[PDB]
């Protein structure tokens, strides 16, 4: 029924979201069992700190994550791209927990990655989709993500079934602290929610075609805004549209400067600014009402039912579930998704 | 003076600030660095879990700057925060932590803000600050204050390289009782004597650029800059430059990790990706701006900005002195009053 | 109604046990909460290392308890003498936890020690019995064990009421571990059971001054066998003969040697072994019967009930109830203060 | 020419320190070099705390050297009796370096800990004799002391040669230091010295025997007073005389609260020199072991003096130890005791 392997992939997420779960998560009672990890929790959490290192969208969704990972454990947790871990030569040492993320388990700079960190004796933990490939085997342990054959040339599913196999390694790290647990279950009953949330968000598509048809088709470049939670939304979004629509975008952090890319920007620039409640900062309000005074005309991707600019003003609107604030991210993404896929199409592209 | 603009008056002042941030903590001919504001201090940020930099803007791009060397010569873990986000995240952090916190005013609210998280938690914390007794400098358990003088400019220019130098000497405190760490001490310190007019002479590419500046670049709406290793942050403090001075769009882009282009092709970060990135754009007939060591050809259409070589971790003190000039003269042809 | 001030301190143990716990623990809902701590219980959760520093029996109260704060809380925990700490000027860093025990606050070699770690960085936290005594005022943090004051010139009350104390503060380092729950609730129960059992060790004083009039008073030395939570008994019991009877005494690792003091001891020379539960070790049980073959007639102390030795070995036994492994110390001291106690009375040695 | 294989192995002292060290330490340059821990130096100083867990004499040459390796390599230092360690389930993690100091290798106690440190994924490091036993083998890495086979019933040889081995690698762990250049320099300096010193120690044999002839072979107890360094040596002391002399003997923390007393430099605190005045204050006749020309006792107090050369202070220990060997030997020949 679809056209490409891509849009069949971004469609198939309600189903890997659930399949990333399948067999982990006891709902009923917020017990989540990782068979991957089993004899290791304990080595684990006994690191000086964990260091995430990954490639691409892959790295994208250790940002996504790094927040609550830091929030459940209190371990310190850092976020490597591999090729610039790699450069620095950053030292790596028994006491070390290395995470490496990646959906086909090959690329180059994170198998070069790991050999470093396994000749220096860190424990090594791989969150891989492509099972048996040689991050999976190489890494002493890891979940296997569950999210199928992707064939697209950009990854959709397995960033977010990624992202869900993340949250699920923090929340096992943390599974036996009693101040954490009305977190687990809030966290756990969000997860629950998140494929059919997925299906509601899919439902944007039409909304989405019809704007990619529009004046954005003639565009040169897209800009992001996004705080929080939803920077790595942000830079994953704008990643997605470089691989795939061939346009130039930036992921930008939201109001950080007050004389930065949006005290320069064309009325005209298209700009999709993150406003979901859970990364609804001052200066993501002061970015966003920056680009309305400059008579700009935003798309704004917000929680169903939020007025983030008045009616008067003219900007689109992508309205999203609200969903617990660490899972937003698995919502927000979804809409970059279809549109760097449907703007890639508008412009004769082919995505697999 | 002869300045035009305060901003062209403190990029010329470079060669004195940097003498001056060093002037009585280093002794050339013994290798030796003192920092009277660390000096009993050391030994317990010698021995934390961590060390976190925060900072903002030009200041957050002098610890990006300078990350490497921390984790090289130490072997502490060292990571790097732009203040806003470690707020956003609520990033935990405890006493076995060391916070370093670098500012050139001393009072940038969200530095202040992730300065009072720290203290309240009960980590460390030592700040790298140029105006003395601003509320960094009093509010942290100790520090070293840069020296660099008053800076008057819009943008950070002096007090970039005067932090970068300043965090590279309280690197070198901290490994300064390792005796496999000693021939690497001995080769930046020696490095660190030659910056001063090493920067005299970086200077007097201001007439090259110029001439660039003259150009259509000018008329651009776009620039590009793309660096790695070292060179990364000075690729993000060029572009903060040229949004904040010349009121163009930049970017600084990691080379080869995925229009005029600034290519850093120093030989420190002359890794292959920079090569390929840069194979891509002249093969499309891109014609980079490239700026690489003296007598170097990184490319057989370009423009060469020639920079002397220094020590690998201080070539960014160089490197970074062409895209503040470029910055400063893109505005003046663009007719922005940069004071 | 007593003859000496250290008699009633020993009988007055029901009473300074409670006192101890007053106001914090709660055994219906099983929570511990110390209020001096309170706001320093994340800081030391997090420190490299606790470092207990003490002298004499305070020292012993640390050995004592060493266990269960390495078992609650997973954290290294090393016990000091303050003298010999200070002799090998064992280096102290800020993230070291120093915990400093003392039922005077004065004595000087827990000031000196005391002083070194403050000046080093190190965290410090009191367990003292003298309300703003030097050691009170000095540490960053602490509980006032709330003992009363003691005149007898051996500690007696102080002992289980600093134990008491710290078996406390090893519960509230441990109170956010969901796996703890049970040994924690364990623990809490046995606590509130302790002051009513030391009522009834304290039965045993008729039987104890027969013994000692029969068996004791001419003696030149005694020892003391005991192993794992019994070691510290058998040390602190070595200690009180010592320092109140005036009679040489030894605290000996039972079984650890094949040929040591065992091997040399008369059938005369007094023996007394822990042969509790919680520390019925089979060296224990060796050591025992390397004594009874050579016609020692060991004097048992054992749990109400059993039979360590045959009746048709010659033994005297001294049945204490059981507790939790780790409070058996408890109750297990108690004869050894009361035989101190009358050893010394009875050649007219004065204890207060 | 010897009676007994322990007498035998007292004697051969010299020529074990000596091997021990032979290969692996330049004393021109003042370098040291293990090669059983080359590349494994790096990950050890990486840990949360070194823990040295053993039996025994073992156990006592840890005790004897773990000033030195908190002093040189500031990491965290534990010394656990290794029945003890199993008896308190003590937790180990990944996180910790675990050091097992053993002569034969196949101690049970200390074979059943090894086995509980690997399974927790600790790393594991060999200070043994018996190369190829179960802890040589079992533990990730190690050095063999290299003092030969041990026929004797009790240690000695041993002893010193894994009290050397042990300094050896606190000496490698903080070989990076420049602050310690000095301390290192003047440690290895000393530690050349130490075969031929062991040599001049043995000469106090003839005045030990005389000692050992004495109603000292009578008694029922000897107790032994050190503090610091020398504390290690009085625990060790009371052992051999307990194991091999059958006398009752304890080693006691001097001051703290037949006599034999340390009163080498090292350990000469005021503690020590107060326990000291309390026994000649009841004309009490004490043994001294101090460094030659030292008097501690003056002659209107009778006293036995057994001097020795003044070493460096951490390897004093290695000097003390002798006298105590002989003596415990001695007492056992004049009791009609075979020691082998
Ligand atoms: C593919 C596989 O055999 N998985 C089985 C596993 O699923 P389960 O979900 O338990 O395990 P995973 O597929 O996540 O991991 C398989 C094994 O590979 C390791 N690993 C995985 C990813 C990685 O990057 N690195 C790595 O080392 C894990 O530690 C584990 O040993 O147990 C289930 C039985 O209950 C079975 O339904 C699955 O057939
Ligand atoms: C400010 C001051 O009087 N500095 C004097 C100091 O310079 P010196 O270079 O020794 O000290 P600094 O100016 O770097 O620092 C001064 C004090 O401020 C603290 N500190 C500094 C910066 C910071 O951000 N946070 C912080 O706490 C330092 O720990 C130190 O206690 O001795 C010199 C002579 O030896 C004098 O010429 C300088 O006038
Ligand atoms: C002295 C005082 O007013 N104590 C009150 C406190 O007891 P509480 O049991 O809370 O506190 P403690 O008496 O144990 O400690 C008093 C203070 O002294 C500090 N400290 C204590 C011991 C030590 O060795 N070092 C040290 O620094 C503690 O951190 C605390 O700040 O609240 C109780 C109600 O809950 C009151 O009944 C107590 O009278
Ligand atoms: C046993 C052996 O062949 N040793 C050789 C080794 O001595 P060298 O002194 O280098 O090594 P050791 O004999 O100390 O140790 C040999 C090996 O056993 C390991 N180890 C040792 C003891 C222990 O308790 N646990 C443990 O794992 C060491 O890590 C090493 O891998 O190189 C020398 C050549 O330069 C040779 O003369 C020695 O014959
Ligand atoms: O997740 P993987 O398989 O390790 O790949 C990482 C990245 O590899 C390349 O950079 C791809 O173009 C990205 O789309 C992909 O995310
Ligand atoms: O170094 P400081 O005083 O904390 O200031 C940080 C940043 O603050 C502001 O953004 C300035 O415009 C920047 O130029 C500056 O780099
Ligand atoms: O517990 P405190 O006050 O520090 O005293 C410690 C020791 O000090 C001296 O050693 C006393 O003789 C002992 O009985 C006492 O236990
Ligand atoms: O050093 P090993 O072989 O582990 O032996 C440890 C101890 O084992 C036994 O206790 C021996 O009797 C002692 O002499 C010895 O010291
Ligand atoms: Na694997
Ligand atoms: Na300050
Ligand atoms: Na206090
Ligand atoms: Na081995």
């Amino acid at each position: 029924p679809y056209k490409h392997f891509m849009q069949k992939e971004i469609f198939e997420q309600p189903d890997s979201a659930f399949n990333t779960m399948r067999g982990r998560i006891d709902f009923e009672n917020c017990v989540v069992t990782l068979g991957g990890l089993k004899s290791w929790l304990s080595t684990i959490r006994r690191c000086r700190r964990i260091i995430m290192i990954a490639c691409g969208t892959s790295y994208h969704s250790c940002l996504a994550t790094r927040s609550i990972f830091e929030e459940l454990t209190e371990i310190p947790v850092s976020v490597e791209l591999a090729s610039d871990f790699l450069d620095r030569r950053s030292p790596v040492f028994r006491d070390d927990t290395c995470v490496f993320v990646s959906q086909s388990g090959e690329t180059a700079d994170s198998i070069l990655a790991l050999q470093y960190c396994l000749e220096r004796g860190a424990l090594t933990v791989g969150i891989v989709n492509s099972v048996g490939s040689s991050m999976s085997r190489q890494t002493h342990c890891g979940v296997h993500i569950n999210a199928g054959p992707e064939i697209g040339v950009a990854s959709t599913k397995a960033y977010t079934s990624q992202y869900i196999a993340l949250v699920m390694f923090a929340l096992s790290l943390s599974n036996d602290s009693i101040s954490r647990k009305g977190r687990h279950e809030e966290i756990i009953k969000g997860l629950q929610k998140i494929p059919e949330q997925i299906k509601q968000v899919l439902k944007l598509e039409n909304k989405i075609k019809d704007l990619c048809n529009s004046s954005l088709n003639d565009q040169k470049s897209l800009l992001l805004l996004g705080r929080g939670y939803q920077f790595a939304t942000a830079l994953e979004g704008a990643l997605k549209i470089k691989e795939i629509s061939y346009m130039h975008s930036e992921g930008v952090l939201a109001g950080e400067l007050k004389h930065g890319i949006l005290a320069l920007v064309d009325e005209d620039l298209p700009i999709i600014a993150f406003a979901t409640r859970d990364s609804l900062f001052p200066k993501v309000m002061s970015a966003i009402e920056q680009v309305t005074a400059r008579d700009g005309r935003p798309i704004v991707i917000c929680n169903e039912g939020d007025a983030i600019i008045s009616n008067d003003k003219v900007h689109t609107t992508l309205e999203v579930p609200e969903t617990v604030d660490c899972l937003q991210g698995l919502l927000n993404v979804i809409p970059l998704q279809l549109i760097s896929y449907w703007l890639a199409v508008n412009r004769g592209i082919d995505v697999d």
